[PDB]
């Protein structure tokens, strides 16, 4: 599809079972997710951003559905105020900024 | 153009007659830039990032070329780690998201 930008680029994700709502953010290196279980290891990061920094689980190899498009990679999970699908998994499903 | 995601997508914007580089996020409602000096009056606006909010200084029609392309909008100043420009500039300058 092509998504304009007059709204927010929102999307539904399945993640760890569940279904969310989540923003296509081409300014996010990385996948936030708010919290939730996933299942493996996890290490934790510091991300940040305006309004500082917030502390998250970095879990590996988590498969995403984004719009009916599957992708792997690293999910971080934390008190982010939105669900976020960063580069690191816009690049899998073949995402691209236009103008 | 076209813009892939596997780096951040960076462009160089002209503001005041000087360039800066900034990002072009989709994930940003509004267009937010570092300290610098901009002409008029401006107006209070709180925004809500990953870490928390901030406030910032509210600047409407401003001239800005981003990549190339000329918008006249409204740019906010503060405390940001880096120039974002965000959806309300993108829509001028005709950026859409495609998978
Ligand atoms: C500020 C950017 C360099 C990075 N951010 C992504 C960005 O798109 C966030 C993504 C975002 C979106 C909503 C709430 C929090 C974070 N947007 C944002 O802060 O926008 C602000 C300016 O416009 C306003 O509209 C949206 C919030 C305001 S970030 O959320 O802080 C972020 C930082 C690091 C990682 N790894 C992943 C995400
Ligand atoms: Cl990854
Ligand atoms: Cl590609
Ligand atoms: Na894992």
């Amino acid at each position: 599809p092509q998504i304009t930008l007059w709204k927010r680029p929102l999307v539904t994700i399945k993640i760890g079972g569940q279904l969310k709502e989540a923003l296509l953010d081409t300014g996010a290196d990385d996948t936030v997710i708010e919290e939730m279980s996933l299942p493996g290891r996890w290490k934790p990061k510091m991300i940040g951003g305006i309004g500082g920094f917030i502390k998250v689980r970095q879990y590996d190899q988590i498969i995403i559905e984004i719009a009916g498009h599957k992708a792997i990679g690293t999910v971080v999970v934390g008190p982010t105020p939105v669900n976020i699908i960063g580069r690191n998994l816009l690049t899998q499903i073949g995402a691209t900024l236009n103008f």
